[PDB]
C-alpha cells in the first residue's frame, strides 16, 4: 500500500496532516477509511477531488485556510459519519453541500466566517448527533433549519452575531441534551422556545443582552441540571421562573442588573449545589432579608463574593456582613 511522502498511514487511515500542503496529494486509494488533512495550508479544493473515496467514514480538514467549498465535493462520501471543517475561512456554504451525507453523526463548522446558512442545508442529516457552529458570523437562522435533526443531542451556536431566534426553531429537537447560545446578541426570547426540549440537561445563555425572560420559559425543562444566565441585562426575574427545575444543580446569575430577587424564587431547587450571584446591583436594605436568609442556610456553594451595591454606605460589603453590621434583618 503506497503512503504519500510526508504522510503517516495506519492501514486504511491516512494522516496527511501538519505538512504545510497546498493541495490534496494524489492519488488516494478507493478503500480509505479515514483521511486527515488538518493543519496544512490549502485555500481551495479541486472539483471532485474526493469522489473516488467512497468508503471514507471520517474526514478532517480543520485548521487550513479554505475560503470556499466546491459544489458536490462531499457527494459520494455516503458512508461519512464525521466531517470536521473547523478553523477555516468559509463565508458561505454551497446549496445541498451535505445532502448526500445521510449517515453523518458529527458536523463541525466552528471557527469559520459563515454569515448565513442556506435554507435546508441540514435537512438530510437525519442521523446527526452533534452540530458545532461556534465562533462564526451568523446574524439570523433560517426558519425550520433544525427541523429534520431529530437525533441531535448537542447544538452549539455560541459566539455568533445572532440578534433573535425564530419561533419554533428548536421544536423538533426532542433528544437535545446540551444547547449553547452564549455570546450572541439576544435581547429577548420567544415564548415557548425551549418547551419541546424535555431531555435538555444543560443550557448556556450567558453574555447575551437579555432584558427579559418569557413567563414559563424554563417550565418544561424538568431534567435541566445546569442553567447559565451570567452577564445578561436582567433587572428582574418573573415569579416562579425556576420552580419546575427540580434537578437543577448549577444556577448562575452573576453580572446581571439584579437589585432584588422575588421571595421564594429558589425554594423548589432541592438539588441545587452551586449558585452564582456576583456582580449585580444588590440593594442592602430589608429588601435583601429573604435572600440573605436563604444564603445563610444554603447547603451548597458560590464561587465569587456577593456584594451590596446600594445604599452608598454599604457598597462593597458582603451581603451577609452588611445585614449584621447595619442590623437589616432578624
Amino acid at each position: 500500500m503506497a503512503c504519500p511522502p510526508k504522510c503517516r498511514c495506519e492501514k486504511l487511515l491516512f494522516y496527511c496532516d501538519s505538512q504545510g500542503f497546498h493541495s490534496v496529494p494524489n492519488g488516494l486509494p478507493s478503500q480509505l477509511l479515514g483521511l486527515s488533512l488538518r493543519h496544512n495550508q490549502l485555500q481551495s479544493l479541486p472539483n471532485g477531488v474526493f469522489d473516488k473515496l467512497t468508503q471514507l467514514t471520517w474526514l478532517h480538514l480543520d485548521h487550513n485556510q479554505l475560503q470556499s467549498l466546491p459544489n458536490g465535493v462531499f457527494d459520494k462520501l455516503t458512508k461519512l459519519t464525521e466531517l470536521i471543517l473547523s478553523s477555516n475561512q468559509l463565508q458561505s456554504l454551497p446549496n445541498g453541500t451535505f445532502d448526500k451525507l445521510t449517515n453523518l453523526q458529527n458536523l463541525d463548522l466552528s471557527f469559520n466566517q459563515l454569515q448565513s446558512l442556506p435554507n435546508g442545508v441540514f435537512d438530510k442529516l437525519t442521523n446527526l448527533q452533534t452540530l458545532h457552529l461556534r465562533s462564526n458570523q451568523l446574524q439570523s437562522l433560517p426558519n425550520g433549519v433544525f427541523d429534520k435533526l431529530t437525533s441531535l443531542t448537542f447544538l452549539d451556536l455560541s459566539t455568533n452575531q445572532l440578534q433573535s431566534l425564530p419561533n419554533g426553531v428548536f421544536d423538533k429537537l426532542t433528544n437535545l441534551r446540551e444547547l449553547h447560545l452564549e455570546h450572541n446578541q439576544l435581547q429577548s426570547l420567544p415564548n415557548g422556545v425551549f418547551d419541546k426540549l424535555t431531555s435538555l440537561t444543560t443550557l448556556f445563555l450567558q453574555w447575551n443582552q437579555l432584558q427579559s425572560l418569557p413567563n414559563g420559559v424554563f417550565d418544561k425543562l424538568t431534567n435541566l441540571e445546569k442553567l447559565d444566565l451570567t452577564g445578561n441585562q436582567l433587572q428582574s426575574l418573573p415569579n416562579g421562573v425556576f420552580d419546575k427545575l427540580t434537578n437543577l444543580k448549577i444556577l448562575l446569575l452573576d453580572n446581571n442588573q439584579l437589585q432584588s430577587l422575588p421571595n421564594g424564587v429558589f425554594d423548589k431547587l432541592k438539588s441545587l449545589t452551586t449558585v452564582g450571584l456576583s456582580g449585580n446591583l444588590w440593594e442592602c436594605s430589608p429588601r435583601v432579608c429573604a435572600l440573605a436568609s436563604w444564603l445563610g442556610s444554603f447547603q451548597g456553594r458560590w464561587e465569587h463574593s456577593i456584594l451590596c451595591h446600594s445604599p452608598d454606605h454599604t457598597q462593597g460589603e458582603d451581603i451577609l456582613d452588611a445585614v449584621h453590621g447595619f442590623q437589616l434583618c432578624w
